[PDB]
């Protein structure tokens, strides 16, 4: 058979694998080139001058249907955007992996198989100029276009992945189409964005295969909340959507179709479900399938619909009148006709009070319908993309967007070295210490995610709503740590007479670093932190407050936090925050055990604070966490804390939560730490400290990407 | 609460993560330092001397047994070492991988995590300077040193791993201490060094858990010729390491001992086994003196009768029926009390088993021979998967060089330069020698190279010496052919010059490989320039130990498009193994092996996979044809390994082909790759991609310039 891996002996062994898929960029790519670059070349209106072209082009191996490949497509590109949850930004389309396990064998993605291998030979044609990611979306753009509906915009990107993205954690199940995630619709544990496993949102049957609209649309309301979408987005996304195409169920698909690509045998190279039926429910919502029309929202509105057992097994929706019996062509037979049907998430859209008034609406209003479809559309596929700065090609609107986080410009020239090392030099002398300096730093910079391109210290919104009043970053403490740094950005403000000014954002940034190489010098070390100016103050007007939510943290390593709600366990949460940060076992390592060092902990607290001389950068963490003269002990009527006492005389020594003691225990980091922990490596370890820190510093400046 | 893995959805799906291994070094330390130039910088004997002082220094945490920590360490470096598979060269202690899963907690390895943790003060002191790898091992040999018995010298150069090691198979069971892999004792499925999973060789109570000695002694001789050991060997190094300590079996360790290492409390900090020590269950010492070599072990085997019992840990053990030996050894924790030896069924296998028994009789009858054959035999294990003797660092290295070393011969004379390597680039190019078979040749030469154990590669020309010039994949006639026209070039060469230079075959068998490959590329439109290291010497067959080169005998070769029948494993699952040994990432090998296909170097110049209507060109024909929808895959009727592409309009047969070939467009990643090199602007990509992998593998073994 095959190698046992550790995780099957040990189900609660840590998932480090995550992180190593940030020590490099797996791929034959040149680890260098950037693909922004490469995009900027490629000829946009020739990509899709072929797609259009390609939309009525059908290939036998999969026959298009109305001969119009068009809605497909859609579906295509809505299954790869719809994996999106805003916990913590990933899924979505930003990096094409609709096409690697488990994503390419879900059954809700049967036959997309199919629909991407209908667009290789455009990709081979323009090979690296166009991502499969950026492709797939242009796909759909153009499948809309092409039936009748101009787009809001497009932006081009999205840089390809080259293997699944291990830290995302899909759910408890242990089977596909099955849920073990809501007991109540409308209540689905936290985190999930789908209701069932192996779904992008929804089952379309209704909850727990139950024909029941009304249940339906609390599912489909929290899922679509989840994946940062509300009532008249996600209606608009789901009525505009099914006004093109149809779903597939000539039989069951249980017993008519072969197994997932994943399963499938070496000749189906990489295809799948081997036999049309797809979903397993069967027929077109509207008569004209492959025209932009208000046929949806009318044959809902205006008729009363049925549950039935459709040929595939499925439950689906038929209409009572007899007026729409027939009334829409046969999808391959020239000769034959076929009567309109819904989905019970159809149906729900048309129960549910809040979305009926919403349908009402666009159907009293197609102009409205389509504005909002056209902006939901392009919010969807783009969501995931970060700052404007990111948006590439000639079709990105003008328009900047309230999820796009944007930044407003500098109106003003940038300090210089001079400067620079003047504004450290007061920051330094100021009421702050190292600590308070540090940990404000972090504060700032620890919120982005490469998931999804948000957060960061550009920007300074840790000053505004939500994120100043979060526990973790003690209000009532960074009020006069920004306080006194506002101060600073005044008087030095006012003393500039040749239109220099500094932001706020870049005085957060430039005290943290000017405190590390305090530190590091208090330790006898000369370090210098490499400072890039131009971080902006972005303004509440810009700033969607209750989406920044999703980026509170539930365990901050460096500030030694841990919220009393957790479920799992601390050392789990510490290292799926660290994937966010792009951060590898031994830059987590070096982050934290550094950091313990200068103690920049929440609420001041000495846990994990293994030194006699705080603030101090040296690599006494690793030396007193090693060393066996000491032995460890869970705290009494504690929940998170943990004793070190003296192994002999039994006298406390030290206190620290499981964030600190991980690195001692894990077979890996402890690996880790005992390199650190050795008598000639403290220089390396400050050095190394350093380059981690500069590096999340940074993580949000795309002006060099 | 967690992540799931396509593992899990699908257990068939290729396990790429070991070629991931192969594209990033995780560990905090870079690159640019290599681990042989911080070794140099070590003062071994100050590591040995605070070594010394360590094996009678108690900590209360594990005290010492007899007040002596060696026999312990002896353990330790044991189990380090003993893990090694001839077959694929896996396992063993040359990356001190006994630190991490699964092996960590290895019922087997009960306790060493103390042992281990004993040596930490040592290893923070010196850093950097010895590997944790290299400080298990000399430990053992400090210990064995202090207690009596010189050992045959020491070796530095084993580099840390920072993590486990992803490739090894180590076994179907899917519970540690059972056996789903032998039906009869000396019958252990092929590719297994231990039958029984979790456990070092075999069960120390006897075959299935039966205190049978003559049927663990078919078991013991069946692992450890999987461990390159043979009779006189193994009965040394059995007897030898017995002759010290003891077994800990105060209690049941089933309901006695806390959780294994990766399964304990985090306030263990790494420890596990948590509680009259308890180790393996079985209790008591095998001799009088536990800490001081003699002849304790073989006497006390050999000059008693023993009989079968359980012991105080519910296990089988044997106990002497002589009063003689009732309570003759002090107690390990108590001089002032005393202990009866005992013997396990596997000490009593070296007894029962008719050719153990005439080795342990010579032992007997003269000590120098048991002293001689136990530190040659520690040496050897301790150090075969260290490489050739230039990878050997250190003071302690012997002069004396062995077999098992697979060691190589000096130049006695000059290298060619610049000129005489375009010189005799051009006579290879000018002979009746195709692109086909020069590529082949030059395969067959480095192919063999396994990272491993760093045996193996192009160096020394093993190639045209037994076994490999008879091996059924490298094409014996063939082959004959190829290396007759090379050596004639060899002499020509040798005997037109007067300055004292000369050639060797291994280096001509590469220039000719390379001369060919930029003739490939040269017939695509493209102008490349391998580089050209000349200074492999050519070995000779009293530089080899041919049986042991049997090991390298590959099942199947993805380059050639070979596939033994006689495979259990789906042939892209050994095809990414062998890939692992070769130290190729998932794009390194598609480059490979789709730029090899368009060039066309089949075992029996087969098309199979072959989709190119120009071969010898090296182009990117191999994914373009590959991926063309156009074409449609079926298996072959009435054949184990072939597949047909078939024009998916007319049926009328396209291509042939294996599953080494399709699942470059069948796996979910690989095929990622496939499309980037298939694509209309790649051509040039794949041919510098192949270059770089062609030339990374011709260099594998040359360790004196790596
Ligand atoms: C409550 C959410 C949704 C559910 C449960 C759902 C469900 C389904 C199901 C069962 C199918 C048929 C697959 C098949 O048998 O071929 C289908 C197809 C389709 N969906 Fe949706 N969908 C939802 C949302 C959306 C959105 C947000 C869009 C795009 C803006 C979209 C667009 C389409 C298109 C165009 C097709 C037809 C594809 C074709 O003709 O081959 N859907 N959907
Ligand atoms: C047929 C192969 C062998 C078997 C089944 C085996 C078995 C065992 C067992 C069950 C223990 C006791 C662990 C414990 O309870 O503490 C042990 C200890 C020991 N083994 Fe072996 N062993 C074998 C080979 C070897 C070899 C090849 C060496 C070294 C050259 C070695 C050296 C030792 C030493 C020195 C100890 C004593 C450790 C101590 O006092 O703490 N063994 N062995
Ligand atoms: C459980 O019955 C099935 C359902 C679906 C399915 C359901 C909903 C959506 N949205 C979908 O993606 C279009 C596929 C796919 C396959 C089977 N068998
Ligand atoms: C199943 O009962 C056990 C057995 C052993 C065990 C078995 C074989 C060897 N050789 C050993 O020493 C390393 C320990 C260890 C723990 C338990 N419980
Ligand atoms: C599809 N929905
Ligand atoms: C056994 N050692």
């Amino acid at each position: 058979k095959r190698p046992k891996s550790n995780q099957d002996w040990w189900p609660s062994k840590l998932n480090l694998e995550i992180l190593d898929q940030n020590a490099r960029d797996v791929g034959p790519v040149e680890d260098d080139f950037d693909y922004a670059e490469e995009f900027q070349k490629l000829d946009l209106e020739a990509v899709k001058s072929d797609l259009e072209e390609l939309m009525t082009s059908s290939q036998d191996w999969w026959p298009a249907d109305y001969g119009h490949y068009g809605p497909l497509f859609i579906r295509m590109a809505w299954h790869s955007a719809g994996t999106y949850r805003t916990a913590d930004g990933r899924g979505g389309a930003a990096g094409g992996r609709q096409r690697f396990a488990p994503i390419n064998s879900w059954p809700d993605n049967a036959n997309l198989d199919k629909a991407r291998r209908l667009l290789l030979p455009i990709k081979q044609k323009y090979g690296q100029k166009i991502s499969w990611a950026d492709l797939m979306i242009l796909a759909g753009n153009v499948a809309i276009e092409s039936m009748g509906f101009k787009t809001f915009g497009y932006a081009g990107g999205r840089e390809d992945a080259f293997e699944e993205d291990k830290a995302v954690n899909w759910g408890p199940e242990d089977e596909f189409e099955t849920q073990e995630r809501f007991d109540e619709p409308g209540e689905i544990q936290e985190g999930l964005g789908a209701s069932v496993m192996g779904l992008i949102y929804v089952n379309p049957e209704g909850p727990d295969g139950n024909p029941d609209p009304e249940a339906s649309a609390k599912n489909i309301r929290q899922t679509f909340d989840r994946m940062a979408m509300n009532d008249k987005e996600t209606a608009a996304l789901i009525a505009g959507g099914h006004t093109f195409g149809k779903v597939h169920g000539a039989d069951d698909p249980e017993e008519n179709l072969g197994p997932e690509p994943e399963a499938a045998p070496i000749e189906q190279q990489g295809l799948g479900w081997q036999n049309m039926i797809t979903s397993g429910i069967e027929g077109p919502w509207t008569q004209s399938p492959t025209e932009w029309d208000m046929g949806y929202i009318n044959n809902l509105l205006d008729y009363e619909w049925e549950p039935e057992k459709g040929p595939g097994g499925a439950w689906q929706w038929a209409p009572k009148s007899e007026e729409l019996k027939n009334s829409v062509p046969d999808a391959h037979d020239p000769d034959e006709k076929q009567t309109p049907m819904m989905l019970t998430t159809d149906i729900a859209l048309k129960r549910d009070p809040d979305y009926r008034e919403v349908m009402e609406t666009f159907q009293e209003n197609p102009m409205e319908f389509g504005m909002n479809f056209a902006k939901a559309w392009y919010k969807l596929t783009h969501l995931d993309m970060g700052p404007p700065e990111r948006f590439l090609g000639p079709e990105v609107p003008d328009e900047e967007m309230i999820w796009q986080d944007p930044l407003p410009d500098a109106d003003y020239d940038l300090i210089g070295d001079e400067e620079i090392a003047e504004l450290k030099e007061e920051i330094l002398d100021s009421d702050l210490s190292v600590s308070q300096l540090v940990k404000t730093a972090w504060a700032s910079a620890s919120t982005y995610r490469d998931s999804d391109k948000r957060g960061g210290a550009n920007g300074a919104r840790l000053r505004l709503e939500p994120q100043k009043n979060w526990e973790v970053n003690e209000p009532e403490q960074l009020e006069t740590v920004l306080g006194t740094l506002e101060n600073i950005q005044t008087e030095f403000n006012d003393s500039r007479s040749d239109g220099t000014q500094v932001s706020l954002a870049d005085l957060i940034v430039l005290g943290g670093n000017a405190a590390v190489e305090q530190a590091a010098a208090n330790a006898g070390y000369d370090v210098e932190i490499p400072f890039e100016p131009g971080r902006v103050d972005a303004g509440p007007e810009h700033t969607d407050a209750p989406s920044f939510d999703a980026l509170k943290p539930k365990v901050d390593g460096v500030r030694n936090y841990i919220q009393d709600d957790i479920t799992r366990p601390a050392e789990e949460v510490l290292v799926d925050n660290a994937d966010l940060l792009n951060l590898t076992a031994s830059e987590l390592t070096a982050l934290i055990g550094g950091m313990r060092s200068i103690g920049a902990n929440y609420q001041d607290t000495d846990l994990g604070v293994f030194t006699d001389e705080p603030e101090t950068l040296t690599n006494d963490f690793f030396v007193n966490l090693l060393d066996m003269g000491t032995e460890w002990e869970p705290a009494a009527d504690s929940e998170h804390r943990y004793k070190g006492l003296d192994r002999d005389t039994g006298e406390v020594k030290w206190e620290a939560t499981r964030i600190d003691l991980i690195f001692g225990s894990n077979d890996r980091l402890r690996a880790i730490s005992e390199v650190y922990g050795s008598a000639d490596a403290e220089k390396k370890l400050v050095h190394d400290f350093v380059d981690t820190w500069s590096k999340v510093m940074k993580l949000d400046r795309f002006d060099l990407e």
